[PDB]
C-alpha cells in the first residue's frame, strides 16, 4: 500500500549529498511547482529501493496490443524482465483483441501477467485514445485491489536500461523526446479553441509524451476519467484533436501539476534522434520500424 | 485539508520552465531520495500559492514563549504577520507558562492565536526537550482538527523575508546554517552508542537544524512521539544526547527521510554568519543577543 506506517530504514553506508555540488549543471532537475524531473545523477536508487520494498509496494503496468501490435509483446516483456522495477511485486496488464497471440514469456518470481480481452476499433487513432476508456473501467475494477502504481506505456517499445521505482508518485508524465528543448510556442498541443485540449500559445510547462505516464492508482484513474470524458465530448462537437489521446494527456497536466516528471530517457527513439550528451542512459525506446 | 479531490488550476501566464537550463548553479536542489531542496530560484510562488490555496491550506505555527523567552514574542509575531504564508489560513500555537505576558499583536484576516499554558523546566535543556511531548500531546488533541501541516519554531527569531507554501510537503527538515558545507564527519550528532540518537561516522546526510522542522500533521505526531520515546529511553538509561531534541531529531530524519529539505535561506544567523552568495534572501534568522 502507500501512504501508509513506514518502519525506520536500516543503517546504509553511501556516498554524503553535496550540498555547495549540482547534481547535474546542464539540466533542470526539479519543476517551478517543486516536483523533481528525474535524470541519472539525481537519485541513488539504493535509498529508494529501500524505501519501497520496505512498504510493499506492488507496480502495474498497462500496455495495449490490439491487431497487429500483438508482434511487440514478446520483446516487450522480455525486456521488461529484465529491467523494469526488478525486485519489486509486478502486474502486466495486457490489453488484446487476440489473447492466443500472446506470447508465453518467462517471469521471474513475484511477477505475474493477465491478459485483459478487449474489443478492437478500426482507426489506429481510435485504438490510441480508448486505452483511457479502458484504463479507467479497469481501474475502477482490478487495479485497485492489485496494485499501488500503474505505469501506463506504447508497446511497440523495448527496455534497454533501469526502469524503477525512482519514478513513483502519485502522478507523473514524461518529456516528449521530441520537443524537450524546443520553446512553448512550437509544442504541438491542440490549438483549436473548439476543443477540450485546447491549450493557447502562452501556455505549457512541457510536453508530455502519450507513451508513458502513470502514477497511484487513484491519480491514474482520474486522469483517464478526464480524457476519456474530455474526448467524449470532442466527438460530440466533431473535433478530433490534432494528437489524439497525447493532446488531452497534455492538457490535464497543464491544468493538474505531475508530482515527478520523468526525463527523456524514459522515452526515446535513437534512430530519429540519436544518442545526446544530455542522456546518460536510453532506459525506453523506440523499435525500429 | 490534504491529498483531497482537487480542482483545476486556472490559466495562468508565467516564463516556461528551461528544461536545459539547471536552476541552480551552484547547489544542491534535490536530495539522492528525490526530496525538493528549497532555495530561491526553485520554485515558482504563484503557482504553489494557486494549488495550495485550492485546497483552503490552514498551517500551524508552534512556539515555545517559556520564562525569559516572552520577550521575543512581539518581533516574532509581528514579522510573521509580514512574511509567514501570507494569504492563507494560519494558526499560531504560542506555547507559555506566562499567558498573561503574550503580547497582544494585531492580526491579518483569516489568522488566530491560541495561548496554551504549559509548566515551566528548570533547565534550558529540558524546556528545549519537552517541546518535542507538548507537539506530540497537543496533535492527537487540537492540532488534527483545526489544522493541514505544522511548522515547529524558535521564538528567539525574526522573520525577514518570504515564508510560505514552497515548504509544505510530509515531512520537512531544515539545514543548520553552521554545517551546510560541513563533510559529515564533521556533523556534531550525539557519536555514544549508548544514546538513541547515536550516529556513526559513516551515515548521515544533512546536519539539520532543531529549530526549523514540520510536515502534515500526521508525520509531526510521529516524529514528536518518536523523539521524546528516544529521550525517555536516554533518561532511563541516565545519559542526556550532545543536542538534545536536535541530536534525536536528526536520528530520526536519518531514518525517515524528510520528503522536502529547507535551504539555510530558512534558518540563519547574520551576526554569526554573514551573508554569503549562496543565499540570495535570508528569510527566518537569529535576534542578535
Ligand atoms: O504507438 C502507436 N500507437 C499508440 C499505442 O496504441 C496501441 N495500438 C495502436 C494501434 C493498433 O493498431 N494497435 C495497438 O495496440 C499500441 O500499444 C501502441 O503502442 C502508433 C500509432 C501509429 C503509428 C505508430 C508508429 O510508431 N505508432
Ligand atoms: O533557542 C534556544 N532554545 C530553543 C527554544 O526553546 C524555547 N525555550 C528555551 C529555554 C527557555 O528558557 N525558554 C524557552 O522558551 C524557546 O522557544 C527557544 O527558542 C536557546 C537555548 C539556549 C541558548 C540560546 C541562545 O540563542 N538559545
Ligand atoms: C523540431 C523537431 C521536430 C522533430 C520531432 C520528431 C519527434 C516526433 O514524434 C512524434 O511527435 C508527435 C507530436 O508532435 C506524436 O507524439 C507522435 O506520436 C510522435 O511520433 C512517435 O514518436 C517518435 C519519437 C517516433 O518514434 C515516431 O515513429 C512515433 O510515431
Ligand atoms: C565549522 C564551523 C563551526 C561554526 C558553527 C557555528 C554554528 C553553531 O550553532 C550551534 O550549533 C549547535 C550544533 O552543533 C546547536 O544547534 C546550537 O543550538 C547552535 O547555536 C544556535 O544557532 C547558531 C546559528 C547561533 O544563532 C547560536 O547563538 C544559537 O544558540
Ligand atoms: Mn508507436
Ligand atoms: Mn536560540
Amino acid at each position: 500500500a502507500i501512504g501508509e506506517f513506514m518502519v525506520s530504514l536500516p543503517r546504509m553506508v553511501y556516498p554524503q549529498p553535496k550540498v555547495l555540488t549540482p547534481c547535474r549543471k546542464d539540466v533542470l532537475v526539479v519543476t517551478p511547482w517543486l516536483a523533481p524531473i528525474v535524470w541519472e545523477g539525481t537519485f541513488n536508487i539504493d535509498i529508494l529501493n529501500e524505501q519501497f520494498r520496505l512498504q510493499n509496494t506492488t507496480i502495474g503496468l498497462t500496455v495495449f496490443a490490439i491487431k497487429k501490435y500483438v508482434a511487440f509483446l514478446k520483446l516487450f516483456l522480455e525486456t521488461a524482465e529484465k529491467h523494469f522495477m526488478v525486485g519489486h511485486r509486478v502486474h502486466y496488464y495486457v490489453f488484446t483483441d487476440q489473447p492466443a497471440a500472446v506470447p508465453r514469456v518467462t517471469l521471474g518470481t513475484g511477477r505475474q501477467l493477465s491478459v485483459l480481452e478487449v474489443r478492437a476499433y478500426k482507426r489506429w487513432q481510435d485504438v490510441s485514445m480508448r486505452r483511457m476508456e479502458m484504463i479507467s473501467d479497469f481501474c475502477e475494477r482490478r487495479f485497485l485491489s492489485e496494485v499501488d502504481y500503474l505505469v501506463c506505456v506504447d508497446v511497440d517499445m523495448e527496455f534497454r536500461d533501469h526502469v524503477g521505482v525512482e519514478i513513483l508518485t502519485p502522478l507523473f508524465g514524461t518529456l516528449h523526446p521530441g520537443f524537450y528543448g524546443s520553446s512553448r510556442e512550437a509544442f504541438t498541443y491542440e490549438r483549436r479553441p473548439q476543443s477540450q485540449a485546447y491549450i493557447p500559445k502562452d501556455e505549457g510547462d512541457f510536453y508530455y509524451g502519450g507513451a508513458f505516464f502513470g502514477g497511484s492508482v487513484q491519480e491514474v484513474q482520474r486522469l483517464t476519467r478526464a480524457c476519456h470524458q474530455a474526448m467524449m465530448v470532442d466527438q460530440a462537437n466533431g473535433i478530433e484533436a490534432v494528437w489524439h489521446d497525447e493532446s488531452h494527456l497534455n492538457k490535464y497536466l497543464l491544468r493538474h501539476k505531475p508530482t515527478k516528471v520523468l526525463s527523456p530517457e524514459y522515452l526515446w527513439d535513437q534512430q530519429l534522434l540519436g544518442w545526446p550528451a544530455v542522456l546518460r542512459k536510453l532506459r525506453f525506446t523506440a523499435v525500429p520500424k
